[PDB]
């Protein structure tokens, strides 16, 4: 593909993205258009010919099948209490995290989720568990739920469009849990792994 | 622009656009994402030598939720040699495994694939690594590649419709690898984790 054809596609996509940035009324759509606009701008700066044979060989294999969905969670313990967050408009609590996003590794995914939800930079210590939601919180979609032990670094919690509150809870004083995201049984297993009283948990 | 960066940009923009289609509640935002997906499809056609079937395979929506996909692999060592399999119609070798199927847990998935491919029942001993395919073997889809250390139990290898051959190889006498499934660098890393020279590998 020639540079001029690449520029054509990029400019057409930028037009649509800019329209989204002007007209959308939804903050989560706005975030997506901001992400797209940033990527497209970088791409335009880098516009060049592309080796279409090389592109095809990097893309292969092209066939893909549905798998369980990636979910990432952070296990953060301070003063023997666990960090839980409560979503906007929700009355239940869960470990920070959410869907794994394409374009980020497993550890980068949890760090991205921690920063966006909690307002803190963080470090990943270890993977504590890989849970199957079919075992612990059966739902219409199946997830592979990675739970990483993490430490918070610099930052500050700020209520935002995703998260209404962030608090630390003793395991014998847990609040109402969002079961589809984390259960008391999972928290108890995680505490055992965290304290080195059993090995990494795998479903 | 580098080929690898083009593929990562495309992969990411497909994921964002698909997330917009699933989550937006406004018909004009829906149309914007649809128009973006049409442009991504046109750009991919022009940027790559993929045939029409292959292009459709890349663009076929795999899921309503765009996340990295599951791939599972088995690390089986006997007499200090590593089990590799060669698929029917293929000249190269990989660790047993494949994509994670919905309806099975991560360990159940690897045990199922070990039995189907190698003819053996097995035990999962530990998780050795979770690799990001975007790092080690970039391809159209991003996978979280779980590599489980496993021990074979009862059974027998028989050539079947999926697998042409199964052999054990010394760490320093590896055959030609199916790199989109496993690389020499990954095998070397895995050997170090397996031998306890370093901890679990996580991207």
């Amino acid at each position: 593909m020639k540079t001029s054809d690449f520029v054509k596609y990029l400019q057409r996509m930028i037009a649509i993205t800019d329209t989204g940035l002007t007209f959308t009324k939804d903050p989560f759509d706005r975030e997506r258009y901001e992400d797209l606009r940033s990527l497209l701008s970088e791409m335009l700066n880098q516009a060049s010919d592309l080796d279409s044979e090389e592109v095809a060989e990097v893309l292969k294999p092209t066939s893909a099948y549905a798998t369980p969905l990636m979910d990432v969670r952070a296990w953060i313990v301070e003063d023997e209490k666990i960090c839980l967050v409560r979503g906007q408009g929700e009355d239940s609590w869960a470990l920070p995290g959410g869907f794994g996003e394409v374009g980020y590794s497993p550890t980068e995914n949890i760090l991205k989720e921690i920063e966006e939800e909690t307002g803190f930079k963080a470090k990943v210590e270890r993977l504590l568990a890989v849970f199957d939601t079919n075992r612990f919180q059966l739902q219409s979609k199946q997830y592979t739920k990675f739970v990483f032990g993490c430490k918070l670094l610099d930052g500050q919690f700020q209520e935002n469009q995703e998260i209404a509150d962030l608090q630390f809870f003793a395991i014998d004083q847990l609040p109402n849990l969002s079961e589809k995201r984390i259960t008391k049984e999972q928290i108890e297993l995680l505490w055992q792994v965290y304290q080195g009283h059993r090995g990494q948990y795998l479903d």
